[PDB]
């Protein structure tokens, strides 16, 4: 029987013994945590599957709290998730030497080269023939499926240097990946039913084979990002089978957000003609588009930054009140709920307004009840630990949007359509994914 100690957050066990709020937290994390915020405020502790999870939603505390890596561990949870989702183990892996390299390969001159290759690869994949325009003037597709297809294939070819895969082989990989990706949330939660466990297992196995071209004598490039990664695993005594499985882990890490983000960007522009105009005008340093991307990320970048509490920690909210986390609990931080979707910070937060971050110049002054908000949106995580793939991802999103808007005419099938609702299963996992899709048609401009 867990009991609240002095200055611990509000405690909400739910009614189901042991299990607590696990189901509901899992089904839709935004709805459930919003519910709890309303009930309890900016900090509260929830029971889920025998564990107690403290959630911090006071955005000005995020950095200072998360900077404390002595009290807050990413690694052990990442292990469990790695096992549950990717059917993977990496005994004796040092995550530190590979965190450093991920940061170096995706910035500076290293990023310039990858971005160049990304551009070249996107051009190869946006040929009339690649766009399915060999049979008619117009081609019907879902905007989401199209945006993911194009960025997945570009990211893949660029980051893995997998030109060994032909046009139809890339389509097969993407489609298999999608079956895996679709199931990744349930898989992360251990909520997979019989059929879904089999589909997941089947997709993983095809991908493990396809992503490592075993039969080919392709000398590894050990100075590349992916090559140095495999070499490290090999030097750590990690067997060939696990190397093969790490490829699917690295595929998700690098390809599972950008295409989806580009979908939302395009979705919002196609449904907001004034935003589309201001972007199209600009396409002839891009302050407008910058704002459009940042708005899109406010609405759809929903990582649930999670940590295990390794030691008791005293924590302070903006009002000065003090709370105690206890060793063995989890801590979650959710910038989606606040600041991104906080109505006291961004008025009408459910609405896409392209200029939200433009003055009458970048808008940088934001407030909650007269308090300065340093970070009005937090898609890349916290200032101490910013996503190392962000510059690459933004480049890629720009490149797709630019290209589509310039070389294609793209129309919504239903003239009055809006962007689909969000598939709530996605909250916590990065860029959100549409419930259904946005039906479009396109042609060579
Ligand atoms: C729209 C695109 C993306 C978004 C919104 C996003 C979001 C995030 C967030 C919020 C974190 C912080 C995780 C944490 O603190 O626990 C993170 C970390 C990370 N991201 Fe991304 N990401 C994106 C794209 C990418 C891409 C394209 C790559 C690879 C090229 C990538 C690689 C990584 C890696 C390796 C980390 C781990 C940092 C660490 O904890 O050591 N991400 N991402
Ligand atoms: C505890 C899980 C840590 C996972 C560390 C690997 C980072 C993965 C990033 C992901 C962002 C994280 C989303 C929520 C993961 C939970 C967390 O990092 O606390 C996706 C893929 C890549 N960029 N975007
Ligand atoms: C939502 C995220 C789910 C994907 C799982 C993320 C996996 C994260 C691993 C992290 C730590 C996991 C295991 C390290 C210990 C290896 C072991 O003993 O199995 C970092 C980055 C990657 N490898 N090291
Ligand atoms: C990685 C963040 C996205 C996950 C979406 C929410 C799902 C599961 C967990 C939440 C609790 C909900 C169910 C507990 C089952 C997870 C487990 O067995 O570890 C919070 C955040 C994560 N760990 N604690």
């Amino acid at each position: 029987r867990r009991t609240r100690r002095r200055n611990e957050p509000p405690l909400d066990k739910g009614m189901i013994p042991w299990l607590g709020h696990a189901l509901e937290f899992g089904k839709d994390a935004a709805k459930f945590l919003t519910r709890m915020k309303e009930k309890h405020g900016d900090i509260f502790t929830v029971r889920a599957a025998g564990l107690y999870i403290t959630v911090l939603l006071d955005s000005n505390c995020y950095d200072a709290v998360l900077s404390d890596v002595a009290s807050l561990d990413q690694t052990s949870y990442a292990q469990v998730l790695m096992k549950r989702i990717f059917n993977m183990i990496l005994p004796s892996h040092n995550p530190e030497s590979e965190k450093k390299r991920a940061e170096m390969h995706f910035q500076g001159a290293s990023l310039t080269q990858l971005s160049n290759s990304m551009q070249n690869n996107l051009r190869l994949l946006m040929t009339p023939s690649e766009m399915g325009l060999k049979t008619s003037e117009w081609k019907k597709d879902g905007l989401f499926n199209l945006c993911y297809s194009l960025l997945f294939k570009t990211g893949y070819l660029t980051v893995f240097g997998a030109e060994n895969n032909n046009s139809a082989a890339l389509t097969q990989i993407y489609e298999e990946f999608r079956r895996f990706d679709k199931l990744l949330p349930k898989l992360a939660r251990t909520t997979v039913n019989k059929e879904e466990k089999q589909i997941a297992s089947a997709a993983r196995e095809k991908l493990w084979k396809w992503l490592t071209p075993s039969g080919l004598d392709r000398k590894p490039r050990e100075q590349s990002w992916l090559g140095s990664y495999v070499k490290q695993l090999q030097d750590e005594g990690i067997d060939a089978e696990m190397q093969r499985r790490a490829m699917l882990l690295q595929l998700w890490v690098t390809q599972g957000n950008a295409g989806p983000a580009a979908f939302w960007v395009m979705g919002y522009l196609l449904t907001h003609p004034e935003a589309l105009r201001a972007v199209r005008e600009e396409i002839q340093n891009t302050p407008v588009f910058d704002s459009v991307l940042w708005e899109t990320l406010r609405l759809t970048a929903a990582a649930l930054i999670t940590r295990d509490v390794t030691q008791d920690k005293k924590i302070c909210l903006s009002n000065g009140q003090e709370y105690h986390l206890r060793r063995g609990d989890r801590l979650c931080v959710f910038p989606f709920i606040s600041p991104q979707m906080d109505p006291q910070i961004h008025q009408q937060p459910e609405m896409f307004q392209f200029d939200r971050f433009l003055n009458a110049t970048e808008k940088k002054d934001f407030f909650k009840n007269g308090a300065r908000v340093k970070y009005p949106s937090v898609p890349w995580g916290t200032e101490d630990n910013l996503c190392p793939g962000r510059h690459f991802a933004v480049h890629a999103i720009k490149e797709l949007v630019f290209t589509i808007l310039t070389r294609f005419d793209v129309e919504l099938c239903d003239k009055n359509a809006t962007v689909p609702l969000v598939d709530p299963s996605r909250y916590g996992f990065g860029i959100l994914q549409p419930a259904g899709d946005l039906e479009i048609r396109y042609r060579i401009r």
